[PDB]
């Protein structure tokens, strides 16, 4: 209850709303341009989250406080919060623009459609690059004392230059209702989370393993031939996802490491990056949390 304006407050005149991106939790999200949000840059392509005209003051306050969690993060592999327009209406939250949408949407767009030629499935190098970027964003969140609880391809975003980042929170779907069971994302959950409802960085690692499986299958439904109730029993009884068709053993071995029944036996996000750092683009050493002074 109640929102206090801070240093993140940006004047309304600096914001220009253009094309629609999609429906958000509190209202329509638009793309556009912003002045003075990235230092003194006069024109930065941004994503603008809005609150619907018919919403109450409680809903506007809820939107601002929920979005304010992003203020604590400064990572190249996590979607950035750039500004907040709380003074007057429409209520706005300025975000970093990710032109290629969510990773699940991007992976499904790569699937072959009839007769016309198609691009070959993403190469191991391209899959490892995505893996290291997701793991870096997650290693940053864990170091900042956060547990994601909903790590999935649908909750990862793809930038113009194809860089994958940890997406904005609660901005999931609205076309992925099937990925949840009543509330909880059962097909992405660790055996311990399905048992006691407790989530840790170890359960986030389990979910990361499922993200790798999504990349290798081009966002197929995990445990496809099983219902939500069957998934619960299968995973809790020690069941695992099958090795995807044409998936290199190197990528599947990493999935198996994430899928260890004992949460303490799973590798950390830092341990995951360490095993694949040699395969990352040279630029990773300059932009990642892994190589920054913050990782100590
Ligand atoms: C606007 C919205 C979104 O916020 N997606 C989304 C999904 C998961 C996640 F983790 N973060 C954002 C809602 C549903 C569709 N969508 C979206 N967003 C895009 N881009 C986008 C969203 C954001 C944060 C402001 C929210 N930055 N950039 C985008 C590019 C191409 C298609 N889309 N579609």
């Amino acid at each position: 209850d109640v929102y206090v304006p801070d240093e993140w407050e940006v004047a309304r005149e600096k914001i220009t709303m253009s094309r629609e991106l999609g429906q958000g939790s509190f209202g329509m999200v638009y793309e556009g341009v912003a002045k003075g949000v990235v230092k003194d840059e006069p024109e930065t392509r941004v994503a603008i989250k809005t609150v619907n005209e018919a919403a109450s003051m409680r809903e506007r306050i809820e939107f601002l406080n929920e979005a304010s969690v992003m203020k604590e993060f400064n990572c190249h592999h996590v979607v950035r919060l750039l500004g907040v327009v709380s003074q007057g209406q429409p209520t706005l939250v300025i975000m970093e623009l990710m032109t290629r949408g969510d990773l699940k949407s991007y992976l499904r767009s790569l699937r072959p459609e009839e007769n016309n030629p198609v691009l070959a499935p993403p190469s191991l190098s391209k899959m490892i690059q995505m893996a290291g970027e997701i793991a870096d964003g997650m290693a940053y969140l864990n170091a900042n004392k956060f547990v994601h609880r909903d790590l999935a391809a649908r909750n990862c975003m793809v930038a113009e230059d194809f860089t994958v980042k940890i997406g904005d929170f609660g901005m999931t779907r609205d076309i992925y209702e099937t990925d949840y069971y009543r509330l909880l994302p059962v097909r992405w959950m660790s055996p311990e989370s399905l048992k006691d409802g407790v989530f840790t960085t170890y359960s986030d690692v389990w979910s990361f393993g499922v993200v790798l499986w999504e990349i290798a299958t081009l966002a197929e439904q995990p445990y496809q031939g099983l219902s939500n109730e069957q998934v619960l029993r299968f995973v809790m009884e020690g069941g695992l996802l099958d090795k995807p068709d044409n998936c290199p053993d190197m990528l599947f071995e990493l999935m198996r490491m994430c899928w260890q029944y004992n949460p303490k036996m799973r590798p950390s996000f830092l341990e995951i990056i360490s095993s694949i750092k040699e395969e990352m683009e040279p630029g990773f050493r300059e932009v990642s949390f892994y190589y920054s002074e913050e990782n100590k």
